[PDB]
């Protein structure tokens, strides 16, 4: 029913300084809002699908990832991006926070949080993209069947196994609407 671009969180949306849970260390890339706006005025949902192992670590609480994601939701908002939805994993299967230490269906490479957004909110999976910085991310796509599988170069300096699992690549989120209009 709706096209959407799924969008990973850290080295994409954000610089990742390494396992950020404060508002103070979370620095929004270069251009990523006003690419935001254009998408959801292009026409898009915008999903956040974001795999946060740093709670199944230990680094920092559920509660305050929740606060950052309040935060980062309403910073958004407020410059007129309304995410439609924002999925996040916090476990990892060697987790000290027993709560969540367990294999998951949403942990990327799992497509888990793509199928549940794709099934509340109606998602064209085929008519969407997935937008991210590693191999997991093509691979999550991959399985839900996301039609465009896009790389960004804001993260992690790619490895080739992320290259070849997605169909483009561009040094950031902030180009994607060019690049999809010249489709
Ligand atoms: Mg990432
Ligand atoms: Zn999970």
């Amino acid at each position: 029913s709706v096209p959407a671009i799924f969008l990973d969180r850290d080295g994409t949306i954000n610089v990742d300084h390494g396992y950020v849970h404060e508002i103070d260390n979370f620095e929004f890339i270069d251009g990523v809002i006003d690419a935001m706006r254009e998408l959801k005025k292009m026409g898009f949902a915008l999903v956040v699908v974001t795999n946060q192992s740093g709670i199944a670590r230990g680094k920092f609480t559920e509660a305050q990832f929740e606060t950052l994601t309040e935060w980062m939701d309403w910073s958004l908002a407020d410059r007129d991006v309304d995410l439609d939805g924002i999925y996040y994993c916090p476990h990892h299967p060697q987790g000290s926070v027993e709560e969540f230490r367990q294999v998951c269906d949403c942990r990327k490479p799992h497509p888990g949080m793509l199928l549940s957004a794709r099934d509340y909110l109606h998602i064209d999976m085929a008519a969407s993209y997935m937008v991210g910085d590693k191999l997991e991310d093509m691979q999550a796509a991959v399985a839900a069947n996301v039609g465009t599988k896009v790389l960004v170069r804001t993260g992690k300096p790619i490895t080739p196994e992320a290259e070849n699992a997605a169909d483009w690549v561009l040094n950031s989120l902030a180009d994607l609407p060019q690049a999809i209009k010249k489709q």
